[PDB]
C-alpha cells in the first residue's frame, strides 16, 4: 500500500498563490486518512474545493474545512456529521503537520489545521494524519494573511484541490 498524496491549489483574494502536497498516513490513520483524500477530490459529492482558511494564526497553525458554514462552526465528514478519534499514534512535531480540528472527543468532521509550529500540547487530543510533502514556502505565504486572533486579511481559499497519488 502507497500513502496517498493530495493537494491544494490555494488562491489569495482570487489570485493564485500556490500548490500545497500533503502525504496522509494511511498507513497508521486510514479512516481519517481516507475522509480527507476524499473531501480533496470531491468524490462523494461534496469537500473541500472552493473553502477557505478561517483561521490563520501566524507561529501556529492555518485552519479551513468548513465547506457548510464556512466560518469554522461547520463540515461533515464522508462517515456522518461526525466521526471518531480513530488513535493518536503520531504526534503534533513541528511546521508543516496535518491534523484534524475538533470540538471534543470523537468529533470529527472536516475540518483540519496545518502547523506552522511545534504544538505539541495538542498531542493526543487532535489526530496527526498527515504532513505537507511540497509547498511550504505556500503555507508560509498563507501565513502573512493571518493575524493575532485568526482573521485572515485577504480572503484564502482552496481554488483547486485533488489526489495525485
Ligand atoms: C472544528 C470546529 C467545529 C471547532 O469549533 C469549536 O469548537 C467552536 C465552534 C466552539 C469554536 C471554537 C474556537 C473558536 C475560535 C478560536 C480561536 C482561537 C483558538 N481556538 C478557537 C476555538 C485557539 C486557542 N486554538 C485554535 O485555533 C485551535 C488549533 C487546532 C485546531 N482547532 N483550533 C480546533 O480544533 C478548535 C479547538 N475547534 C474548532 O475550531
Amino acid at each position: 500500500m502507497v500513502n496517498p498524496t493530495v493537494f491544494f491549489d490555494i488562491a489569495v483574494d482570487g489570485e493564485p498563490l500556490g500548490r500545497v502536497s500533503f502525504e496522509l498516513f494511511a498507513d497508521k490513520v486510514p479512516k481519517t486518512a481516507e475522509n480527507f483524500r476524499a473531501l480533496s477530490t470531491g468524490e462523494k459529492g461534496f469537500g473541500y474545493k472552493g473553502s477557505c482558511f478561517h483561521r490563520i494564526i501566524p507561529g501556529f497553525m492555518c485552519q479551513g474545512g468548513d465547506f457548510t458554514r464556512h466560518n469554522g462552526t461547520g463540515g461533515k465528514s464522508i462517515y456522518g456529521e461526525k466521526f471518531e478519534d480513530e488513535n493518536f499514534i503520531l504526534k503534533h512535531t513541528g511546521p508543516g503537520i496535518l491534523s484534524m480540528a475538533n470540538a471534543g472527543p470523537n468529533t470529527n468532521g472536516s475540518q483540519f489545521f496545518i502547523c506552522t509550529a511545534k504544538t505539541e500540547w495538542l498531542d493526543g487530543k487532535h489526530v496527526v494524519f498527515g504532513k505537507v510533502k511540497e509547498g511550504m514556502n505556500i503555507v508560509e505565504a498563507m501565513e502573512r494573511f493571518g493575524s493575532r486572533n485568526g482573521k485572515t486579511s485577504k480572503k484564502i481559499t482552496i481554488a483547486d484541490c485533488g489526489q495525485l497519488e
